[PDB]
């Protein structure tokens, strides 16, 4: 059922993802985005259940999108990945109501946890970038 | 199915939310303690899934149970309840690896969630509560 977006900037990292995503039989379809630009280009004309965002990107931050889709008022659960914890991120991740936070690489299984996790209703958080 | 402890030192809150609890097809039954202490003495007796712990209460708080809970390694799931956001007792319950930490004043719907996402391993955490 899931339409995911996944915007991330490393083609290596965003292609892994993509494709351990097209291939789960709960998904449907997968878009792909390699900054924060694009990401919104895209949810400015299609509709997704879950945005993945990576925090550092260029042009926008996973932040400033997941920022801009609350603004918007979208229907779109929220899962910003990153890899350091180096932040304040978090505050401002948890102040824009992220539905999950949670480290870059993990295993697929792992992923899936989180993506159904925040699609009922529920919210993760990595303890590792608490 | 719901086994659960509420300790709250305010009295009518106490019955509210033991009255609304038990209301609940989910919920079985409540124990109830005035303070931190009544608390602890229902937990050494009673099974309990869940215990709904108000953090200030006299004698010992919510925090002091929880601690107790987990140095006992009772099969108990806590959710802590507070109004204010204090500075260090968010990490001292999340480093004793409390279930939930939330806020006391949301409808029983939600006290609910927080409820069965404990029974499940997960974590939840009111926004206005973390740091
Ligand atoms: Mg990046
Ligand atoms: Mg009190």
């Amino acid at each position: 059922h899931m339409k995911v977006l996944v915007a991330e900037d490393q083609s290596m990292l965003r292609d892994a993802m993509c494709q351990l995503l097209t291939l789960q039989p709960d998904v449907e379809s997968v878009l792909q985005a390699k900054n924060g630009q694009e990401a919104i280009q895209l949810l400015e004309k299609e509709s997704v259940d879950i945005a993945i965002l990576d925090v550092e990107m260029p042009v926008k931050t996973g932040l400033e999108v997941l920022e801009w889709i609350r603004s918007e008022k979208l229907e779109t659960k929220v899962v910003v990945v990153t890899t350091f914890k180096r932040a304040g991120y978090f505050e401002r991740a948890v102040k824009a109501g992220v539905d999950a936070y949670v480290l870059k690489e993990r295993s697929i299984a792992d992923l899936m946890q989180t993506l159904h996790t925040v699609l009922e209703g529920r919210k993760e958080y990595s303890p590792e970038l608490m």
